């Protein structure tokens, strides 16, 4: 059918829904048009082989105040990731060492170099900020050198560089360090409130939502009722000065004063725009791309590692699995691990059979926490790259040199067309907290003009 609303919202991930929520609060009418048969986009709770698993985004850090606010406003509660006992570090040389502490048990040299790099990243993020990295006088220099090359420029120590890289590269951008810029690294750190925050997993991986993160979008959408349309990919946006018409599958047609495109940048061109967007959007959008990470879930009879006095945390820059954490659900007696294979290493695992990939990842888990890890009861791999309405994970980021060249244009509305996703956020960049922020900023920006 066909309908009028003040704002048409394309995509019902946490960013779009957040916008829809805030717009309704201000007495403005919305239609949220979603491609999938569900809401929540890159967040998604589902039962696989009888195990409740968080396929997408799931964690909540203390600096994520927009989201903490929304959580409390929607009546959802949180809980700590388990953290008692020792973490496991696996060196460049493949040596596994248990440790407690805020810093990795490397030799002194690497330890000092790490600390110098953490401080140096903290200072650059404090000076540069997550709001407009591109506008800082240091932006050009920082954004035309890869994070790889920058680290080489700063430190002679292979292992320290690799370990710093782990936190940004496989940690947040899920692209290799040779493919994004020092500026982009800085911007990541600023968005979490600092690099030290990215380093301490007790911070960035603090808490989860009882009921899973998808509940955040499900609740916002339940409150929107018939104004949320599922199974409706948006194909065309006709627009002008006064407003737009959004066409979607199942003969849907929304006429509105403003549009929010609440989809990750790499999918903007999935929609035909009549007339075509300006040259600048045409170019900038090509330079944006998602990372790749396999998010691995293994479920065990008990959380077995806790008996050996381990926390379930592992870090290993040179391992096929780079991070692992305890991801035992609230009140579950079965133990659950979450592990990550990133960028080029995810490619390599995807090049193997489903069966040979699982053996290889499980062997890696085994090198962290012992051979009981090769005996899971449920095993599952997240696969956002295969999904036509995502195409990777966790976030889209500019190619090398893209951020300073295009950054300032990335949120600018084009006539009635607005843009909101976590991939272009300031604080919370790439995280649910970002999606929520961008949605709310988009709504406010729309309110102020109307
Ligand atoms: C494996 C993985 C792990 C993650 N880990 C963390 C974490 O633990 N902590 C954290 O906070 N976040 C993390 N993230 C990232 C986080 O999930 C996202 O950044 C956040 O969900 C962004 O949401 P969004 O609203 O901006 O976009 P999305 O969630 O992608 O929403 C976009 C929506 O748009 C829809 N859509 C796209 N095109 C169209 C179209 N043409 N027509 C109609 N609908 C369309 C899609 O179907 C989707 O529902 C994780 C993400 C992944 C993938």
């Amino acid at each position: 059918p066909t309908l009028q609303r003040d704002v048409a919202i394309v995509g019902a991930g946490p960013s779009g829904l957040a916008a829809a929520t805030a717009l309704r609060k201000a007495g403005l009418s919305v239609a949220v048009i979603e491609a999938r048969d569900r809401v929540g986009g890159r967040t998604w709770t589902d039962t696989i082989d009888g195990a409740v698993l968080e396929i997408g985004g799931q964690w909540v850090s203390p600096d994520q105040t927009a989201l903490i606010s929304l959580l409390d406003e929607l009546g959802l509660k949180t809980f700590e990731r388990y953290r008692e006992g020792e973490s496991v570090y696996i060196s460049s040389a493949g040596e596994r060492t248990r440790y407690t502490g805020d810093s990795f048990p490397t030799n002194e040299t690497t330890k000092k170099e790490m600390d110098r790099l953490i401080d140096e990243m903290d200072d650059l993020a404090a000076q540069i900020g997550a709001e407009e990295p591109w506008a800082h006088p240091l932006a050009r220099d920082l954004d035309t050198v890869s994070f790889k090359q920058w680290l080489i420029n700063q430190s002679d120590d292979a292992e320290a560089r690799d370990n710093i890289g782990l936190f940004i590269a496989g940690g947040m951008l899920t692209k290799p360090a040779h493919s994004f810029s020092a500026l982009q690294a800085v911007l990541m750190a600023a968005s979490a409130g600092s690099f030290s925050h990215l380093v301490d997993e007790d911070f960035i991986l603090d808490k989860r939502v009882i009921g899973g993160m998808q509940q955040v979008s499900i609740r916002m959408a339940e409150a929107l009722g018939d104004d949320v349309f599922l199974n409706a990919p948006v194909r065309t946006v006709k627009w002008n000065e006064s407003g737009a018409t959004v066409l979607a599958d199942g003969d849907i047609r929304v006429e509105a004063s403003r549009v929010i495109l609440a989809v990750p940048p790499n999918l903007y061109s999935r929609i035909s725009y009549d007339p075509p967007l300006p040259r600048r959007q045409h170019q900038m959008h090509q330079h944006q791309s998602l990372g790749l990470v396999i998010k691995v879930h293994a479920v065990y009879e008990t959380p077995f590692w806790r008996e050996d006095g381990l926390s379930g945390t592992g870090f290993g820059a040179s391992e096929v699995v780079q991070e692992v954490y305890d991801n035992t659900n609230h009140e579950d007696d079965r133990g659950t691990l979450v592990a990550f294979v990133s960028d080029e290493k995810a490619d390599a695992m995807f090049e193997l059979s489903a069966e040979e990939r699982k053996a290889t990842i499980l062997a890696s888990l085994a090198r962290y926490l012992g051979p009981k890890a090769e005996e899971p009861v449920v095993y599952y791999e997240s696969d956002w790259g295969s999904e036509e309405w995502t195409r990777g994970c966790y976030t889209a980021s500019f190619d090398l040199g893209g951020l300073h060249r295009y950054g300032a244009d990335s949120r600018t509305p084009v006539g009635p067309i607005h843009f909101s996703c976590s991939d272009i956020a300031a604080e919370g960049y790439g995280h649910v907290d970002g999606a929520v922020r961008m949605g709310q900023r988009t709504a406010a920006d729309i309110i102020a003009r109307s």
